[PDB]
Order: structure tokens, then C-alpha cells, then sequence
């Protein structure tokens, strides 16, 4: 049919050290990835922490740069790994996924985690 995200509802992490975020899913036939990005809730309208597009990786934020980092060898897995976690990385983050259709149509599919830091 269309892709399906995979995205566990929560994820523990050790606090100051490193944790992935799951976000995969199994590419299907005529469904070209065009667009990634990962968001964290904070305040009133999700802040985008990493996009990867056509150019390349985009991490815009001193906080992360370094910090974090989107997996990329095998197709389909677009987990998020996070190191040095602080307690106040404990959040929901949302990965959203764009594909492209050989009609040049676009999908946009998503799924929210819980992040938890555990001391």
C-alpha cells in the first residue's frame, strides 16, 4: 500500500550517555525518500532538530551539532542516536518521513516517541 513508519511509544536512555531513537520502516516500490525530519516538543509549536533532504544533513542548533546524528547505511532506518543525554532531553520527538511518487506526488507519514532519561 504506502510506507508504514515503525516508531516504539517510548524510549529509555542512559543519563550523559547515548541513546537511539528507532524510526524505520520497509521501502516499498515507487517510493522514492525525499524528505526527513526529526522534531522535539518544547513550547507552543515543535522545534525541527534535524532535516535530510537532497543536500545533505541539516542540524542548524549549536546544541546539537555533535551531539546528534541520523542513521543512514541501511534504506529505510532513519533512527535518531542522541549522546550526552541531559535530563532535559526527556521529550517527545516526532520523525516524519516524505516520499515521492513516480506521478511526483508526495506523502508525509510521522510517529511520536517518548524519550526518557534515566539516572
Amino acid at each position: 500500500s504506502r510506507p508504514i513508519l515503525e516508531v516504539p511509544e517510548s524510549v529509555t536512555g542512559p543519563w550523559r550517555g547515548d541513546v537511539n531513537l528507532p524510526c524505520t520502516y520497509d521501502p516499498l516500490q515507487g517510493y522514492t525518500q525525499v524528505l526527513v525530519r526529526w522534531l522535539v516538543q518544547r513550547g507552543s509549536d515543535p522545534v525541527t532538530i534535524f532535516l535530510r533532504d537532497s543536500s545533505g544533513d541539516h542540524i542548524q542548533q549549536a546544541r546539537y551539532q555533535g551531539r546528534l546524528h541520523v542513521s543512514h547505511r541501511v534504506p529505510g532506518d532513519v533512527s535518531l542516536q542522541l549522546s550526552t543525554l541531559e535530563m532535559d532531553d526527556r521529550s517527545h520527538y516526532t520523525c516524519e518521513v516524505t516520499w515521492q511518487t513516480p506521478d511526483g506526488n508526495q506523502v508525509v507519514r510521522d510517529r511520536i516517541t517518548e524519550l526518557r532519561v534515566q539516572k
